[PDB]
């Protein structure tokens, strides 16, 4: 249909096996069984794209590859270009957060197509403090007003691209693909997602991964 | 010495085992260790107070029992009442983080001395955002602004005293020790800490704390 995903995934962290299958596989047939999802183009070193190609043909999708590059928001750059000319939204993913849930992902999509970008967030636990260059609290931040930021992260193709223009003219630095639309002065939404759905790196973040899996 | 602590520990998860000690004595120990703390303030339900009891004769410390509030900021208030006249700073700690440093400590109350109020904390690892009532996204805070709190928070005792005043006159809101002196205007240094100074509260955080302990 209208949803073109971006799945980032350039042994590797996310292919590590969370209840022997690699982790990118998780959120890939995620995505891979919603309606809305046209085509997954997935970035990948060419050596890992076997763990993707196998399942091609069951899949409910066209499948795509796209060529890594140095930073994180150039592998973006090169999944952008090889979505469907029609796509309606780019939803960007890592995929070493594998237990995004079928739900989260369709509200951060309803987000996206109402305000043109939106990503999943939860707020954040700990107690945060702005700190200035002397080491000394500016302010405590209000509890209600901090979220920390997952993916999806879903932006409308236009918006994007239009966005990677003002980046590369100013030689503009980034975090996340939601700050480029921020430059933009194009709102960017916060869908409220669960605290499950994090990024696994060390082996206590596997090891909870598999306790969520059950 | 010049330093008293106020241990905060009121099965409760301080008291679930680690390698087969409760999660309370290792942060315990590591201060009665330390030339500069002259006593404990130990703030638990007089059920649990045989756990600390046990080792009064062996440390090097004055122990001392002080009643639990309501809240935390009610718990503290009481420790806060059983301290040496001549206490030159409060060390606030929190039980549940065992893993806390020697060195970090140190830190702390050094820069505790110097400030007038410090606190323990790490960079924010997560991407955070500041989002308004509206769910959008205000602006991406910046990378080095953001810290993670810990304990111990250490604090002059008459700032402290005089920031408990200000609190009850004007029935001010509190999230941890530090944001009390905040609201005198006197200055707060954050001290780097350690990633491994974690709270432990889920079965994760257990098996976490115990492979830090390796
Ligand atoms: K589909
Ligand atoms: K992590
Ligand atoms: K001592
Ligand atoms: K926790």
């Amino acid at each position: 249909k209208s949803v073109s995903v971006i799945l980032l995934a350039g042994m590797p962290k996310q292919y590590i096996p969370l209840l022997g299958q690699p982790i990118a596989l998780y959120s890939f047939f995620t995505f891979s069984r919603m309606p809305e999802v046209k085509e997954i183009v997935v970035v990948c070193d060419p050596f890992f794209r076997d763990i993707f190609e196998e399942y091609e043909e069951s899949i409910d999708v066209d499948l795509s590859f796209a060529i890594p590059g140095k930073e994180r928001q150039d592998s973006v750059y090169s999944g952008l270009q090889e979505i469907d000319v029609n796509s309606e939204l780019v939803c960007i993913h890592d995929s070493a957060r594998p237990l995004v849930n079928t739900e989260d992902v369709e509200k951060v999509l309803k987000d996206g197509s109402a305000v043109g970008a939106a990503v999943l967030g939860v707020p954040a636990k700990a107690t945060i403090k702005e700190v200035n260059s002397d080491s000394l609290v500016v302010k405590t931040l209000d509890r209600k007003t901090l979220w920390e930021m997952q993916t999806p992260q879903v932006i409308k193709p236009e918006l994007l691209k239009k966005g990677f223009e003002l980046v590369k003219s100013e030689g503009l630095a980034v975090t996340d693909d939601v700050s480029i639309v921020e430059y933009l002065k194009h709102p960017v939404y916060v869908s409220q997602g669960s605290y499950t759905n994090i990024k696994v790196t060390t082996p206590d973040d596997l090891l909870l991964a598999e306790r969520i899996l059950s």
